[PDB]
């Protein structure tokens, strides 16, 4: 294909963005019918090309043979679109974080450009060609693409994440017709698509054709305007025309509140005066009054339905235009955001567009789903993570309720500096474009709350300037953006990532303050709302309740968006057909960031990691106290009482329920509700009464079923120590000593010491052997995503723990017995034990022991350990061995049900839980430590039960599996079951996953440690 | 009840090890009916001459937090000088002790008491490895105070100069110490990183002859 076409190489020019393009605008559907407009519903006028396309692959679009545009190529495949082509498999889609994929070369790209050739042929009714006006609209093409129609060049888009629109008209003709769309995958608007996430191409949104009057609403804009106490507003609408004007032209704007109208004003075209040349004469506002308007929040979305009717005079509909209004107002006021006269706290998380299967194709049936889940797990606010969504979210957000970040598509990463092109005037065409038609789509959207200027692009010139165009247009949002230091002049909200809770990192030109600490910086007087915290990677939100106990003490810090939400995980199948998670560098891809693409609260199926649940908790709408027997309920909703709220509460001694009952719940929004309980019986056994307090909401929502739990919070009451001694015992142990074992006998029962290593490594029931390995002292932990601290490739921290830990040895390291004694007491064996852990001459940890067998057949475990101060904090101080049971169950009485490690345990509840063994293990796609609890007394795996204190894992997969296994897909059951016991174990960590991130609190730093662990039969 | 509660036995045996003889010990601390803490020793005493006091005390959740875990008696041996291996020279405290430098220190008796005007608990030193006085020695990783003045005496006095030392030298060795506070002087002001609220407390000593 020639000729100006390919000489032009407008795809190497960012003067370049678009040809042809026609103006963008708020969603449109021409309805001819003004009731179908008024209830949504499908528009004759708005024709979906979705559906089986012809498609051929290029490896640059010098190789497209001219023939193409004329009609079909015999070699071309059908294909669904929308879709990336890579899902289809004709080349590898590519994940680097920061790195740009191309060569840094701006604006070009390499000359091996692969090149998606796309067409369809379709019908065209007449109707549609005697009159008006027809167009094509593409919601989103990846990179950039030329268009034809039957044959004839149309024109050329850039922006992936924005529609493009060319007006059709001359182009059809009835019956068939033939569209041809050359998709390139690098574009000089690549250098602002550098996104941390998977690099694809192709027609990835909707394709529809839209037919407009010739006389026509071709822009309209919905303001709400409110009094002091918002008891009245003023709904104003800005109407655009195009085509010829004639006196007899009329807008009509009407208000509905359901089949309700609640208001309705009609004027004909011309603004008033605005300069010395007059004003316009193809727009008219329209204000309407609405007394006491039922308003928008996230808590209470209440929608009106606008319809704006272009008409004649005599009342004939020329054609209706609509849109979805929340009467809401957003402001900053002495340094607060606020909503409606009220500060939020923001409960947010960013948002990729990511499906495993479908790449970056975006379904009604997911973005429900995600929706769902985010508010089952008292999220309030989405970020836009880093482009605009497909139109469809952000109708979703405004019916079901949550705030919305809206981010323009730029993001120059990889650049060096950050702002080589965001400070170069330029790139502030092509920049411009990425916000302005942004702002020109979205703005009717009530969800829409912020705007985003992009994502890491440092901060040049050109963010002011359209910090300074967005102000100028839209007062009514404010506008924030992250990068240069997070507190630059092109943002009304403070808005890092990653900033710690107390901690400050001091970095040269771009620190992160302590977020309590940036507040209050000489001048400082803006609100802090981070734009990514609490780095879920793997095995993490380490911490998340420091963020969580701060935003609800400092009126300024108004909360932060989790990164992220989703796994950037991509489905691959093996020989067999059996599908496995994949990320960087599965597909060939290289160079590439591997496992840095799943960051996810849940995988990519929507399944939740366990630190999903310690977010619900952290998020909660309702704050307890207890103090006597008085539960105080406080409610954090702004805006809507409890009136869908019961509180649950159950007391229990060790896991056994003592009592019960529910009280309704009545809060005003931020008010306060005192429960007394009921005189609670005494018991008669020893032990820790427990109170669990949960609120249910009884009634099914448009989110939520019947009997959803929203919150919940655990208290200590009375706890009666056992004084009683147990019986003493009939039976007597006894030991045998040979050369290599110290072996102790009672009834069926055998313990084996064996002496030259100083460890147990037998038991036997009977002639059931009991151990497949001995049981060890072990002090490293396969590593989390956080303690490997990597989010590029090709960059290592030697501050990382994976890396102190490899370096001191921990990893290397071997015991040597220091002693190993045996002596027999009135009722009991002692078997005394000493070991040393030692690298290149260095004692690591010293570990000792008792080992005391009685005659009721229990074994109780003493362990000390020393552990050098000189040595990097080690991940655990505990034991491990393989079981050769393999049971059904596994029942303990602790901290559960799910996953919980010291600094993310807050959500988990102490009680007796029963799961299945395959619960006790988190398929993190990446395998590391997984599955732990905490606080647990006792645990029941087959015929075996530990008691003690202490946090423990089991699974079929030992820690040196987990750590040599890069994919869950890989990992095989073991024989028998692996048993890590720990007295101690290292907070996991996530305030980001690239350095050290585990707080001072939960290293384990103490120097010397003691617990006890009491073995026995059940 | 803390300053009432009375010390019930539970368990006391005796056993002969190979090169030892171990003595176990249990005992509740009760309180009109309720268990305060409950404290589980092991002393063996080997060939060397060496004691070795294992202590593992649990303390009911619902009672408040105890102002220190440790051992107290009075010694017969009235001695010039106190040597340790901790941290001093001056009297130092869980929540002030930043200013306190660990090393052998050596000082006069009369040192180990802070003669505040109101007599209360004075005089402790923490973090300290070793402690000499007289013949004896202690070993392991503890707060300790050391005086003519038992913990009674100074509760029970309002103003130093009616203080009297009593026969021989009160000890007061602990595996753990409450914070001090002070942030002010008329509501709780002991930080919650500073107040005994683990539960169960583990500490072990090794008394021998110098
Ligand atoms: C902030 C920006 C986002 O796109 C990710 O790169 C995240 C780390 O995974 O940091
Ligand atoms: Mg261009
Ligand atoms: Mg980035
Ligand atoms: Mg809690
Ligand atoms: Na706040
Ligand atoms: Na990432
Ligand atoms: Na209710
Ligand atoms: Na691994
Ligand atoms: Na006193």
């Amino acid at each position: 294909i020639d000729p100006v076409v390919l000489q032009r190489r407008d795809w190497e020019n960012p003067g370049v963005t678009q040809l042809n393009r026609l103006a963008a605008h708020p969603p449109f559907a021409s309805w001819r019918n003004s009731e179908e407009a008024r209830t949504d519903r499908p528009s004759q006028q708005l024709r979906s090309l979705n559906g089986e396309w012809r498609f051929a692959w290029f490896p640059a679009p010098e190789a497209v043979p001219e023939s193409w545009l004329e009609c079909d190529l015999p070699e071309a495949d059908t294909v669904v679109v929308p879709s990336n082509w890579q899902m289809h498999g004709y080349d590898a889609p590519i994940y680097t974080n920061v790195t740009y994929p191309i060569t840094v070369n701006p604006p070009f790209v390499p000359t091996e450009n692969p090149t998606g050739c796309y067409s369809l042929t379709f019908n065209v009714d007449e109707s549609w060609l005697q009159e008006g006006q027809t167009r094509i609209i593409f919601d989103g093409v990846n990179s950039a693409f030329h268009l034809w129609c039957n044959g004839r060049w149309v024109g050329y888009g850039q922006d992936s994440r924005l529609p493009s629109e060319f007006d059709l008209s001359a182009f059809l003709r009835a019956g068939e017709n033939r569209l041809a769309v050359m998709v390139l995958r690098w574009s000089d608007g690549s250098y602002l698509e550098d996104q941390d996430m998977w690099r694809m191409s192709g027609i990835f949104r909707d394709v529809s054709l839209l037919h407009k009057p010739t006389t026509q609403i071709s822009d309209f804009h919905v303001a709400t305007r409110f009094n002091d106490d918002f008891s009245r507003a003023v709904l104003e609408a800005e109407v655009q025309m195009c085509g010829e004007l004639r006196d007899y032209l009329r807008v009509t704007v009407s208000l509905w509140q359901g089949e309700t109208q609640v208001a309705s004003g009609t004027a004909p075209f011309g603004g008033e005066i605005i300069d010395e040349r007059g004003g316009y004469a193809d727009r008219v506002t329209l204000r309407l009054n609405v007394e006491n308007p039922k308003l928008w929040s996230a808590e209470i979305p209440n929608l009106y339905r606008a319809v704006v009717e272009l008409h004649t005079a005599d009342g004939t509909l020329i054609e209706a235009e609509a849109c979805d209004v929340g009467f809401r107002e957003v402001r900053i006021e002495n340094g607060l955001l606020l909503l409606n006269g009220k500060p939020l706290l923001i409960r947010g998380v960013n948002r990729h567009e990511h499906h495993p299967l479908h790449g970056q194709v975006m379904d009604e049936q997911t973005m429900v789903q995600d929706i769902l889940l985010m508010k089952q797990n008292n999220f309030n606010a989405v970020r836009c993570s880093h482009y605009p969504n497909h139109p469809l979210w952000y109708t979703l957000c405004d019916r079901y309720g949550l705030y919305v970040v809206d981010e323009a598509n730029i993001e120059t990463h990889g650049m060096v500096p950050m702002n080589r092109l965001t400070d170069d005037p330029r790139w502030l065409p092509a920049m411009s474009e990425r916000v302005t038609r942004m702002v020109q789509r979205d703005r009717n959207h009530p969800s829409v709350i912020i705007w985003s200027l992009g994502n890491e692009s440092g901060h040049g010139a050109n963010h002011d300037a359209l910090y300074r165009w967005i102000k100028s247009v839209d007062p009514s949002r404010p506008v924030q953006y992250e990068g240069g230091g997070a507190d630059t002049t092109a943002t009304d909200i403070i808005c890092p990532m990653y900033a710690r809770v107390d901690e400050d990192q001091p970095f040269p030109a771009v620190p992160k303050w302590s977020i309590k600490k940036w507040l209050s910086l000489p001048g400082e007087t803006r609100p802090l709302i981070l734009c990514e915290y609490a780095h879920a990677m793997g095995n993490s939100l380490g911490g998340f309740a420091k963020y969580w106990q701060a935003f609800r003490q400092y009126p300024r810090l108004q909360g932060g968006f989790v990164w992220d939400w989703v796994d950037q995980s991509l489905i691959k199948y093996d020989e067999n057909g059996n599908p496995w998670s994949a990320y960087g560098g599965d597909f060939g891809d290289t160079p590439n960031d591997r496992q840095f693409c799943m960051n996810g609260l849940v995988f990519a199926d929507r399944t939740p990691h366990p630190a999903l649940t310690e977010a619900k908790h952290q998020q909660q709408f309702f704050q307890f106290r207890l103090s006597g027997q008085t539960i105080e309920v406080t409610s954090e909703y702004l805006f809507r009482h409890s009136d869908n709220e019961l509180l649950h509460w159950m007391v229990a001694l060790d896991g056994k329920p003592l009592a019960s009952g529910e009280v309704p719940l009545d809060v005003a929004p931020q008010g306060k509700q005192l429960i007394e309980l009921p005189e609670l019986p005494q018991p008669e056994s020893a032990g820790q009464l427990w109170l669990t307090v949960r609120v249910v909401q009884p009634n099914a929502t448009a989110w939520s079923e019947a009997g959803h739990i929203s919150a919940w919070q655990q208290w200590r009451l009375a706890e009666n120590l056992s004084v009683t001694l147990p019986a003493a015992s009939h039976a007597i142990p006894h030991l045998t000593t040979s050369e290599m074992d110290f072996c102790i006998e009672l009834g069926n029962k055998r313990w084996q010491f064996n002496r030259q290593s100083g460890f147990l490594s037998q038991m036997w029931i009977g002639d059931k052997k009991q151990l497949l390995t001995p049981l060890r002292d072990q002090f490293t932990r396969a590593p989390l995503d956080n303690d490997i601290a990597v989010s590029e490739a090709t960059r290592i921290d030697p501050n990382a723990w994976v890396e102190r830990w490899k370096a001191a040895g921990h990893y290397q390291a071997e015991a040597a017995l220091l002693q190993c004694t045996a002596d027999t007491l009135a009722d009991a064996v002692l078997i005394t034990t000493a070991h040393a852990w030692q690298h290149q001459g260095k004692t690591l940890f010293i570990s000792r022991k008792t080992y005391r067998i009685d005659g009721s057949g229990q074994m109780a475990i003493t362990v000390d350990v020393e552990v050098a101060s000189d040595t990097p904090h080690p991940a655990r101080i505990g034991l491990n061995c393989q079981l050769a049971q393999v049971a059904e169950r596994v029942n303990w009485l602790g901290l559960g049900p799910q996953e919980n490690y010291p600094d993310r345990l807050t959500a988990a509840c102490f009680d007796r839980w029963d799961l299945p063994l395959s619960d006790m293990y988190t398929p993190y796609v990446f395998p590391s430590e997984n599955g732990l609890r905490c606080g647990t007394r006792e645990l029941n795996y087959g015929p075996h039960q530990w008691r003690g204190d202490f946090q423990f894992n089991i699974s079929r997969y030992s820690q040196q599996q987990l750590m040599e296994t890069s994919h869950r897909h890989l990992l095989h059951a073991e024989e028998g079951t692996w048993l890590n016991i720990d007295g101690f174990h290292m907070g996991i960590g996530g305030d980001d996953s690239w350095s050290p991130s585990v707080s001072a609190e939960f290293q384990l730093s103490a120097g010397r440690y003691h617990y006890q662990l009491v073995w026995c039969q059940k």
